[PDB]
C-alpha cells in the first residue's frame, strides 16, 4: 500500500492539501478538482494508498477502459472515480528529467513500473486520460521490498501542463497500484 509522493499523485496531495480541513466550502474555489474529489468521495483520500487492483495478469489495458486510468479502472468499487475527473488538477512543477519517488509502507517490492506520460497537445483540464493520450517513457526492473523507492525519468518534448502516469507493479503477488500526478514541465 503506497503512492507516488512525488510528483505526488491526484489523491496523495488532496489528502496533504486538505486531510485537516476536508469539509472547508472555499476548497471549491481553491482546489476545484480536490473539492469534487472529497465531495464524491473522501475515502479516495481517507485511503489514498490503496488504489491497486488485484489479478490484473499485466493486461492494464483491459483493465483501465479510456477515461478511467486514474481511477484503476474504478477499482475498489469505484472508490476512486473522482480522479478521472477533468479540470484544473494542481500541478508539481517538473523539468523534463524528473525523479519519481514512491513510498509504500509494506515494503512489498516492484517486479517493475511502468511511467507514461501524456503527450504534447493533449489538455487535461478539457480531455480525459486515454491511453492513446499516454506514451511510455520509462521502464525498470524489479526493485527489492524498501518503503522509499526512487528512480529518474526523462519525459522528452514535453511543456506545460501533463499527466504522468505510474504503473507499480508490487512483488507480494499480482497487485498492481495506478498513480495518476498531474505535473507542469518548466
Ligand atoms: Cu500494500
Amino acid at each position: 500500500h503506497g503512492s507516488v509522493i512525488n510528483p505526488a499523485t491526484r489523491n496523495y496531495g488532496c489528502w496533504l492539501r486538505w486531510g485537516h480541513d476536508h469539509l472547508n466550502p472555499n476548497m471549491q474555489y481553491e482546489d476545484p478538482m480536490c473539492w469534487q474529489a472529497w465531495q464524491d468521495n473522501p475515502n479516495a483520500m481517507w485511503n489514498w494508498n490503496g488504489l491497486y487492483r488485484d489479478w490484473v495478469g499485466g493486461n492494464h489495458r483491459a483493465a483501465l477502459p479510456d477515461g478511467q486510468l486514474c481511477s484503476g479502472g474504478l477499482t475498489e468499487g469505484g472508490r476512486y472515480r473522482s480522479m478521472d475527473a477533468v479540470g484544473p488538477w494542481k500541478t508539481t512543477d517538473v523539468n523534463n528529467t524528473f525523479t519519481i519517488h514512491l513510498y509504500d509502507q509494506a515494503s512489498h517490492g516492484a517486479d517493475y513500473f511502468l511511467v507514461y506520460v501524456t503527450k504534447q497537445g493533449f489538455d487535461p483540464t478539457t480531455q480525459p486520460l486515454t491511453w492513446d493520450s499516454l506514451e511510455l517513457v520509462h521502464q525498470t526492473g524489479s526493485y527489492p521490498p524498501a518503503q522509499n523507492i526512487q528512480f529518474t525519468v526523462h519525459a522528452p518534448n514535453r511543456s506545460g501542463r501533463h499527466v504522468v502516469f505510474t504503473i507499480w507493479k508490487a512483488s507480494h503477488m499480482d497487485q498492481t497500484y495506478y498513480l495518476c500526478s498531474d505535473v507542469n514541465f518548466v
